[PDB]
Formats: C-alpha cells, structure tokens, sequence
C-alpha cells in the first residue's frame, strides 16, 4: 500500500507531465497521495497562470465577509457578517492597514503559533467565494476554468446526462482569514491555486480517518451536533492542531505559497488560514474514483448548509433515498 502513513506528498511534474490533468491526478493517486487528503503540486518552471497580476484591482468583492469568532482559542466557531462592497484594490489596502496586517514574525511556525493564540480576538475580512477566474485563456495546462466538468464525469461514468455547471471561485484573503473544517460538497475533490500574495496554511485529516474528526467535533460542539447530523457542512467550526493532538486525531499540515497548487481528495477534511493579503482560485472536480464517495457523502438537511444549483442533480442521481429530505433543507 503506497503512503501508508498518509503523509502529504509534494509533486514536481515536468512540462510534459503537466499536459494531461486527469492522467496526473491518477498518477498521484498511484503513489498514495490521496491517503493524506491533500497534495501539493509545484508547476514546472516553464508554466505560468497569466502574465502579470498588475491589473486586478478593479475586481469587485460584492459581499466581503467579517469572520467573527466565538469560543476558546483552540475550539471556536465563526460567523460571517456581511460588509459593504469593495474593490480588490480597496481590500488590499485594508489588509495592509495597521488593524489587519500580518504582525512581525520569525518564520511560518511563529506565525502559526500567533494565529492559534490570537485568532479569536480579531475579526478579519475575507473576500471569499467570488465567481470568476484569473487564468489567462491561453494557459492550456492546469487552467482551473478549463477543466472537465463534474456533470460530464457523472455522465461518462454512469450514463445519465444532468443539468448544472461547474465554475471557479476567487478568494481574496488577509491575515487570520480562516477556512473552517470541511470536506467538499458531495465529498468532491478540490483544486486550489494560490495566484499571488502571502501563504495559506492547511490542516488535513486522512480520508480513512475522517469519522474520528467528526466524532471529536460532535463532542466539542455539542449544541451544533444536536441541531444537525452533518453540521461540519455548515463550515463554521475550528479546532486547533494542539486540540487535535490532545485527542489523538490523525492530521497533517503544510503551507502553500504563491504559484503552487493544492488538491484535496474526496472526504479529506481540511481547514486553514491565510498569512496576509492573497488571492486564490479554486474549483471542485471529480474522477472515476469519486463516484463511490459521492454516493456515501453525508448531507445537511437542517437548512443551514445551502449550496449551489448543481448539487441537486448529484444528490438526485447518486443519493435518491436522501433526495426528498435534502431538498426540503434547500427550501
Ligand atoms: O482557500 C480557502 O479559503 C478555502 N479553500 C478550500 O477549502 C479548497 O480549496 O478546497
Ligand atoms: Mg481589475
Ligand atoms: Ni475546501
Ligand atoms: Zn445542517
């Protein structure tokens, strides 16, 4: 069995190996990468996503989200308070202001310490979930706006044609902006490219151990767990590495830098935070190996998780017994 300790693997594809996206994902899996739940892919030196980032300031962040925490430093939830629209140039200036900027630090480990000590005492503003792309149309390799769609994958594997579309999303971050513990919708893969700026630190639980994280979460967030049998779908709960270690939960960590891709694998729980002003692009995707995870994915039906148009068909075809309850949660 490859990668039996479920370590995060780092790949350095050549320019030739960077041509065929599906083939390379399958290669990484042949080496056991999926066992970690997360892999890093460093693009060949010949590749670029676009020529420059000099002309992005006029992108609008229609609904910046202030991420307000409740709880204790290592075990907290966050809610998202909607703020007034602002441009990416305005948001960058805000990220760099004295109130929001990254503090002085020694290295990534010192910054990580500071994050977990102090995150709850601040409310950073995240420009998350913006439909769009920063890949140049002429970038042919690993262009997250040109991937095979999940609807096409389902059709190819299962024979059923379905409605829906699959487009990327931009994330503008600042120091302390946080992504809560989650798996993807329908336990899909994700791919995330850090276009520019400061790093993003990731934490991940191996897919084979995801239920250990869920059991801890039910213990640590007992009201939320009574409310919903899949409350991690709400994407609000944070648990620190220290707390995970105290509770024996297997996990790994890694820091993504600008110019690097991360892939999350089906049912790989992940969480993390941004080091300072940055911009990432991410999209969900599927492979043949995903289908069995999609059929077994948990679902939130309490109403909170509220998701895209395109999840309807996935539930309807892969999970027909759950469909009626889930759809009630959507309405
Ligand atoms: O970058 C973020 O805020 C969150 N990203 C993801 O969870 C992802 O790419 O799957
Ligand atoms: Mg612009
Ligand atoms: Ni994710
Ligand atoms: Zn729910």
């Amino acid at each position: 069995a490859q990668n039996p300790n479920c370590n995060i693997m780092i790949f350095h594809p050549t320019k030739e190996e960077f041509n065929d996206f599906d083939k390379y994902i399958a290669y990484m899996e042949s080496q056991g990468a999926h066992r970690a739940g997360l892999a890093k892919i460093i693009p060949p030196k010949e590749w670029k996503a676009r020529e420059t980032y000099d002309n992005i300031s006029e992108i609008l962040i229609a609904t910046p989200l202030q991420q307000v925490a409740s709880g204790r430093a290592g075990v907290f939830t966050q809610y998202h308070k909607k703020k007034k629209a602002m441009t990416v140039g305005e948001y960058r200036h805000l990220a760099n202001s004295k109130k929001y900027q990254t503090p002085p630090h020694q290295n990534f480990e010192d910054l990580e310490r500071k994050y977990w000590k102090n995150r709850i005492y601040n409310s950073p503003i995240y420009g998350a979930d913006i439909s769009g792309s920063l890949f140049d149309e002429n970038t042919k390799q690993w262009n997250l706006g040109h991937l095979g769609t999940i609807q096409d994958l389902l059709e190819k594997e299962c024979g059923v044609v379905i409605e829906g579309v699959n487009t990327p999303y931009l994330y503008f971050g600042m120091w302390k902006t946080t992504f809560a513990w989650h798996t993807e919708d329908m336990d899909l893969y994700s791919i995330n490219y850090l276009h520019l700026g400061e790093p993003k630190t990731w934490y991940v639980v191996p897919p084979e151990h995801g239920q250990r994280l869920e059991r801890l979460a039910r213990e640590l967030f007992p009201g939320s767990s009574r409310g919903c049998g899949a409350f991690l779908r709400h994407k609000v709960a944070l648990i620190s590495p220290t707390v995970l270690k105290e509770n024996g939960i297997p996990f790994n960590r890694i820091t993504q830098e600008a110019g690097e891709f991360m892939v999350t694998f089906p049912y790989g729980y992940h969480a993390g935070f941004n080091h300072g002003f940055n911009c990432a692009e991410a999209i969900n995707f599927a492979t043949p190996r995903w289908i069995d995870y999609g059929k077994m994915a948990s679902q939130c039906s309490c109403g909170e998780a509220r998701v895209t148009f395109s999840m309807d068909a996935f539930v309807r075809i892969l999970q027909p017994e759950r469909y009626d309850l889930w759809k009630r949660g959507q309405d």
